[PDB]
């Protein structure tokens, strides 16, 4: 509420701070108590044409896609430092706004350092390779360009996180973007705006468009002037958005959610195995897009596993993300609840068992708050949608595999592919399953762990390309074969 | 004719040459004088299902997809050998379906053995990253696995050509793929298949389509266990495949047309940029992805250089493809020609000038076949549908650049961006323009080529992707990161 | 061999030695002269690498295509297989091992050249985003250019691989002398290469141990790169030499490998690949498996089955099917094999099995020496420091992983080693801590084309195959364009 | 100066030689006494050296994550652009280059530190798709260990920073000693990474004579790599005592560095970067572009031009602004360089300008010597042939493209070198056959962390700078495990 006196209420459009062209304006609202938190401009079609209009013509001129890669590290890295200088304020806002616990917000903001930094430190390593022609007297070249315009379209779970992933690698390449974060979740990503202002990019290299204004996102991946429509969300929106870049045969980028299994043998550390399925159900109220939501627990051990699953349950604590007690907060919007609600109705019909949770909490501080409690679902099976539907709640399934091979079968049994782990003490077949597993990330006695330089993205259904690593960087270039005839003669095959 | 008694008339679908299910066939025609040569299978889109499930199947048993990098590349450049053993037969093949001239199915030969050569060597050279992990006690690896199932739709230019292009990464990374030949031009590609069967590969990992059946493309891009689209094509039907593709958010490769510049600057070699222009325009009747249909000369030699092309183009000669005096061939079908044919009326309704060519030949030997005239069109500009459209024929137009600016500006201005050539004996402005021109390649004083070494590809609506070089194997392998902790310890969040 | 050249290789002719001297060619099974071959000069060698350098400055071959040079390297592969197994037979009579060993080195070596063959035209430089405004930079990759190869006797034509395919795929030129006791396979390779044909002087083939060939070879100031296989003292005698020219070098000498088995190791796994490591080529091996560490708690049962294993291996004829070793390789180095069996006593070390010549009939004309098992030895000792390349093991205990570690580490070279254990996570703690060029996990022996060999301190410098291995064989030019070129004005007008 | 280190700076500790021997630091400009350091002993040298390896095998720094050693190496370079005055203004005092020019090398040291720190965690190594069935390979990159590195008196902390960069960003420990009489702006840097902070050990200081220690940190067993800059014969010295313990070796010697100017080069861009070339830091440059090679329709335009701008250049003191040039660094050197003017008039060149110490008052006390070209010179003379490294040039004539590459390759060097001319495509011909580690068109002098540096023949072995320079302070280790071991049972059960 401190910081929230001087932030910006408006969109960033060539250099600009400017409202929406017709005033609109949307209530931000903060999960933990449905409070309004801040009015925001909500843009029209046209404000978000202008700003791609605006990137379009700042990497004409040059300033920014022929500044050297060295000048474009070091820029990066001013934005880097500054996130770390306002790691609190930025913690606290992004709590405020999407209600994760303050902890989970911090370590955010060490990511987001550390994802500019590398960013920074990448800028300038590349640029492309000299190639031994085939043909003599050639000379041949591929160089690396930065790909163009780039829009990009963030999710409201981990808003700056996502912004962070977009916009690090479109500025070390040189491109120009435009961004637009979640219409529910845009305060942060405002705030990021101010700081990369601070640090000083030429007009029209940043824009940032806010709302979900009608045909905002038709026009954000639909544009003519798009060279690469980048946009992580929901599996629907990410399809539709393909659909709209196929109209001008544009790049896309997408990471959509997953069915991430979470694989435990009976030879796991069995008290890691639990916690760490608890920190892949629950952590963010399983709004994670890499959420361990699916277990899968060898016949041996599953009654144990349950029981002790169940048990530790009970005991998670719900509550305000600022206090220092809460272990998780509450979960996004009406929408967004309404939606998990409805997922515990087509459980209990296709025949799962609703273990514990399932419901909205009684407690009186937690009444006005969008909490959901956390769940453990059983007695389910591949076949129900429980399982192979993304939930995107503080709900996981358990089902039960017999050996290695049913496990890998079950875990693949999915349209999704994102990320997984296997706990199991024995390394070697913790090994031979993740080369199995059809997923962009597997962890092996660990759940969660992602980092600035490694690649993350789907297989299958959970999206197209990646993000993260040399190839997160990869996206935002495009390859040019230079090939000079250095003794042209004349070929003579039309008569003279 | 001869080689026709023995070529297979089928399709090949999981180890087995079959008919189509409903036994549907189609007649395939010599475009020199449009008699049937050979009639094949006309596939359904159940065949293409079956396919595509052997394919999947072959995939998962592993046979293909975890032998050796080495082993695989050993195969590849087994049929690299094959193709170089049956060169002249396949040459034949070539012109006769497609009725380009012998010399030039000759070269596409040499060109088709080094793609499969150099991608045979690729096989084994690079099998991921070892990450320093910013994570105390923990393992980081990249690896790189065969992206899947991938399904391959190939044009009727250069049929064996781009087929080339599309099986060798595929073979060589351990993918499982389904073809699918362009309906009017299948028989080098049928026979490539009679040879790779002769190598020997595991029942499913290589599946050949037959036809322009009733939603066989659709099936081909819209399958659920298709993992990879790589279709080269007209743009048209490149959005309608992506859009498929979508559905199941599956990777696409898409090369599609151009409206490729030739930039003829006042210093270039002058009658270097005269042959070169005539090769740009009218190699394959101008039936190239990459053919130089826009020539951009310079002002102040664009009277001389139009006067010039023109009379070299009243003296190429026409005919046969087997006949060794023959420069030109007739284009490939009927559909075809009288789509170039529709051409000249709009470019003469929007004020365009036909200065020469734009007509069918008279002379008697040609009346039979397929031909249209080599065209030169001048006085027309940007604004123009004949400047602006891809008409993939004999047709070249000419446009005067006063400035390196203005022809830059020129050349830029198209929805494509595949391929073009700047011509000017000052080499450092040819590289100053060549960094400006948004095309995947840029020859320096050359027109023409491509070699596997080196990727090749599309900016804007000329596609998504590369085919060739590492770039070009990459599109048909997908990242892993495996993550282990090898020191696990609980996190301790949720209270026990 | 009645077809097989006698002769040098220089400058694209077959010659005899300025001098006519010629050596015999011993089989070490029965010790009779299997071939006569010309002794070269150091005049011989100081023409071939003036041959090879007017051939690299022509640039037949150093311009040649990358594309065109790797399918020349691919037809020298194909040549090798073609001639399997004759070339397999040759390496058997030449040096003593097995048939099935000297197959498998023929496999290895078709490999190599194909690796090669296929890396040759896949990476020219790169492009670099220069920090100086109006500046082109590029980092060509060019033939490091005039390259001199000394090999060794126990791999002859497998060692040999290792330096030419990737010599020939860059575009190098080169002079190659094979060790002066076996160069059977390496004038047969060299007629092989021959007739792929290669411009006059690009390959220069040079026999013998002659009057400071070596010198000559290491020392001359035409060189760019010496690349030495062999023994410890000899390489850095050749470092030395290479010094007075600020010569490139890439060495390859010995190593003192350790085979660390745990508690928890399949246990007779453990047993079959000790036996494996320590005997294959009765030990003469670079990455030989000379020194095993045991865990405490198993040591027992390791060492009595281990020797119960070694009382029953096969020697005899490497061309008879049940022979499982041969004989070693020279007079000289059985007598040194012998030395160390007395120092091994003296310093207090228990021959356990072996530890002299065969008795049997068959074996009497021939080199070899009984597979020995040492035990009750420490690190302080000679017989476990020092490289004995024969067909001998040394055993030492140990108690944890940190002292399985410390004894492993504990000596002067860095080549390869291996680690059982069925904890894999423990294996991989171990390989991550052991000073070691390569590191196999329950395996030992295993290297291949696709990955880079070579040693950790006095084991040697630089690698040998993968793509490191080209790499050797190339050298980087920074070339800077500046296109805005202004008078910088330093300097009063 | 009064409150700058006189010590060395040994296992996390300043402390004095261990015979309390010291040295007088000079300035050139006047001769006068500036500073007095400690002048260490070979068993300092030993201590440091233990204390390395120590610090290298308990893990703190060689096992740190590559991200975190990333954020120390950039910590330093922030501090090398906060001290950037001072560190100027001290590295004039001590080498007598122009302030500007000290300037200059901060920028340059501040982006060389920048850019190790960038690429720190950008590698690792290499997932391998192994040619045997049920095998993982990988190849992991390891910090090469510990690390000596002797820096040379031109360019003290530029050349300091080309070396510990990398060997920080990678994890190794280090021994560094700077020449013993210029070591002021090395021991303010070695302050400045003592507040970034690293493990006791990680960096070492050591002072003085390279007859001294020199011996010790190049032949010390416990050593993996030394890394030396300075002259030819200290450098062949080095490796061969590197050679004893097969010690890996990066080396960066001279040149003969050629300036080729065609007579379709823009004229006055030629003569004024003939003149940077020549006369940058009194020609104390390794890639000073000593040899010129002019065509011969240009050459009298050239000499002339060339001349009449010698004869203008100003010398005096470095902190003075109006000064272009100051003086060379040491009574010896420009003993030597007076010693080479005999030679080339003995030799039958001709002194066109210059070739003497300079007259005017204010010089009189200082180590100047006149900016000087030579004339009348042919490729056969020793004033062409060897590096003189003062403020002196010669200049030949050359008649065709290939007559001029022909000249510029007749020398046993191979650092640097430049073509001018307006025809770009010429140039790039000229560039592709020129055996030099960096080529440059139309332009001369640039250098940058981005891209790597060093020397063809006998200008050096290996590289610094760019992905090459991190390389040196890498080994790779390939580990295959065997994820299905099966007996082999070669030998009889
Ligand atoms: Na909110
Ligand atoms: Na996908
Ligand atoms: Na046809
Ligand atoms: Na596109
Ligand atoms: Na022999
Ligand atoms: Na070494
Ligand atoms: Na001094
Ligand atoms: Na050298």
């Amino acid at each position: 509420m401190e910081l929230l006196k001087h932030l910006s209420q408006r969109q960033y459009i060539d250099g600009e701070w400017v409202e929406s062209a017709n005033k609109n304006t949307r209530d931000i609202i903060n999960p933990y108590n449905q409070e309004v938190i801040f009015t925001v401009s909500e843009g029209t079609k046209e404000d978000a044409e202008r700003a791609i209009l605006a990137a379009r013509r700042a990497f004409e001129s040059g300033e920014w896609s022929q500044e050297t890669a060295e000048t474009r590290g070091k820029k990066v890295r001013a934005i880097a430092d500054k996130i770390k200088e306002h790691r609190e304020a930025l913690a606290r806002l992004e709590t405020l706004d999407t209600g994760k616990t303050l902890e989970e917000s911090y370590a955010d903001m060490d990511d987001i350092h550390n994802v500019f930094m590398y960013f920074a430190g990448l800028a300038d390593k590349d640029g492309g390779e000299m190639i031994d022609s085939p043909i003599p007297d050639t000379e041949s070249k591929i160089v690396k360009e930065p790909v163009g315009v780039v829009t990009q379209i963030t999710p409201w779970n981990y808003p700056l996180l996502q912004a962070s992933w977009k916009i690090a690698p479109a500025l070390a390449t040189g491109c120009s973007l435009v961004m637009k974060p979640s219409e529910i979740t845009p305060l942060t990503t405002i705030r990021v705006f101010e700081l990369m202002e601070e640090v000083g990019f030429p007009k029209g290299t940043i824009n940032l468009i806010l709302g979900a204004g009608s045909e905002v996102g038709d026009v954000m991946s639909g544009h003519k002037e798009v060279d690469l429509v980048s946009f992580t969300g929901s599996i629907e929106t990410g399809k539709h958005i393909m659909k709209n870049a196929a109209n001008n045969v544009t790049n896309i980028a997408l990471e959509l959610g997953g069915k991430n299994p979470n694989i435990i043998f009976d030879d796991a550390d069995f008290e890691l195995a639990v916690d760490q399925a608890l920190n892949g159900g629950y952590f963010h109220a399983g709004q994670v897009c890499s959420a361990g939501s699916r277990i899968l627990v060898q016949n041996s051990i599953k009654d144990k596993f349950e029981q002790a699953l169940i048990d530790r349950v009970k005991k998670i604590k719900l509550g305000n993300g600022f206090d220092a007690d809460t272990e998780m907060g509450p979960v996004i919007s009406t929408e967004h609840r309404n939606k998990i609600e409805s997922y515990m109705d087509v459980a209990k019909a296709e025949g799962a068992t609703i273990a514990v949770g399932g419901k909205r909490p009684d407690r009186d501080d937690l009444k006005d708050g969008l909490f959901f409690e956390p769940t453990v679902i059983t007695n389910c099976d591949t076949s129900m949608r429980i399982v192979q539907e993304e939930v995107f709640g503080p709900v996981v399934t358990v089902e039960g595999f017999e050996t290695e091979q049913e496990a890998i079968q079950l875990a693949n049994d999915s349209i999704y592919g994102l990320a997984g782990a296997v706990f199991s003490k024995d390394i070697g077949k913790a090994q031979r399953v993740a080369n199995k597993l059809k997923l962009g990330t597997v962890w092996i006695n660990d759940f969660h762990p992602y980092f600035a330089q490694a690649p993350w993205g789907g297989y299958k259904q959970s999206g197209i390309g990646r993000e993260l690593g040399k190839e997160g960087l990869e996206e935002y270039l495009v390859s040019k074969h230079i090939l000079t005839n250095t003794n042209p003669q004349l070929v003579n095959w039309f008569s003279k």
